[PDB]
């Protein structure tokens, strides 16, 4: 497990790669994979939908079981569930959605959940439909995460911009 290869080292504990996170998980077999989730743990698009489809909807049925007892998650909160065939554990983290007016300061609180796990395979948080600048999100990651995080970035153009600014 944790057979990470081909990653570019940005800091002493942050690594980056231009790759598909679902294909990486099947190749690395990580201990933890991170899901960019919403407060109701509905995996209907983005990274969440791709992970759930790779689990043949096993992630969605487990997520609904957790919501039935916990209710909605808080922005910046997280929960650890099973990783099914993709990893041992899946950490669902809810970043702030600046389109809904949620505070961008809460992105530090979202990344702080990574410090509960020794090594993670993760995407960037609060980007895309959550509306935060991906370069800003990566800045908050390298500033708050003290454990080993391996970042998969799908877009080649975005990948080159992040590398040019952080290496």
């Amino acid at each position: 497990v944790n057979s990470f290869s081909g990653y570019l080292k940005l800091t002493d504990n942050v690594y980056i790669k231009n790759a598909d996170i679902v294909e990486e998980a099947k190749k690395v077999k990580p201990t933890v994979v991170v899901n960019a989730a919403n407060v109701y743990l509905k995996h209907g698009g983005g990274v969440a939908g791709a992970l759930n489809k790779a689990t043949n909807n096993a992630m969605q049925v487990e997520s609904d079981d957790y919501i039935a007892t916990n209710g909605p998650l808080k922005v910046g909160g997280s929960c650890v569930l099973s990783g099914h065939n993709l990893a041992k554990h899946c950490l669902h983290v809810v970043g702030p959605n600046v389109n809904k007016g949620e505070d961008i300061q809460l992105l530090k609180s979202a990344y702080e959940n990574f410090n509960q796990h020794e090594v993670l395979l993760a995407p960037l948080l609060s980007a895309g439909i959550f509306g935060a600048d991906p370069i800003h999100s990566l800045r908050v990651c390298v500033d708050t995460v003290r454990t080993n995080v391996y970042l998969a970035v799908f877009d080649k153009n975005l990948y080159d911009k992040l590398v040019s600014s952080f290496l």
